[PDB]
């Protein structure tokens, strides 16, 4: 829950749609898409994108059923990640993060037509404006790994 090359990934469900959420553990730092289904495919479609923009060393999530896709195994595998087994289960942090990107989401919700932009608005709230040294998690992210 604290190297630098943790994220986790979780779906969650807004307006009929799916958010998948990915969290880089040490900084808070997240991303976020609406993805058209909730497959394996499209997870490891994500895992693919974020791994070549991000040092991604291991992945977690709430929902383990979610890394037993063929799929996400072959991207598991072509870039290198391993599963994080270094993180017990809460039946949260990351649950809650989660959960405060859904509230953002409302906030902006009418600011534009498509969800799928709203999320993104989201995203560069809690990552660029939210502060709390009184970093971003932005700024937090980039110096955690640069560090590394
Ligand atoms: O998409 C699939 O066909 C399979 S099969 C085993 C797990 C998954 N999956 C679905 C959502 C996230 C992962
Ligand atoms: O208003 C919209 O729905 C779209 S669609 C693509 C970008 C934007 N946007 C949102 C804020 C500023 C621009």
């Amino acid at each position: 829950d604290s190297s630098p090359g943790i994220w986790q990934l979780d779906c969650t469900h807004l307006e009929g749609k799916v958010i998948l959420v990915a969290v880089h553990v040490a900084s808070g730092y997240i991303e976020a898409e609406v993805i058209p289904a909730e497959t394996g495919q499209e997870t490891a479609y994500f895992l693919l994108k974020l791994a070549g923009r991000w040092p991604v060393k291991t992945v977690h999530t709430d929902n383990g059923s979610n890394f037993t896709s063929t799929t996400v195994k072959a991207a598991c595998w072509w870039a290198g990640i391993k599963q994080e087994f270094g993180i017990p289960y809460n039946p949260g942090v990351i649950e809650s993060m989660n959960k405060e990107l859904k509230k953002i989401i409302g906030q902006v919700r009418d600011q534009a037509e498509h969800l799928k932009t709203a999320v993104q608005m989201a995203v560069f709230i809690h990552n660029k404006k939210r502060k709390g040294g009184g970093y971003s998690a932005g700024e937090r992210i980039v110096d955690i790994i640069a560090t590394d």
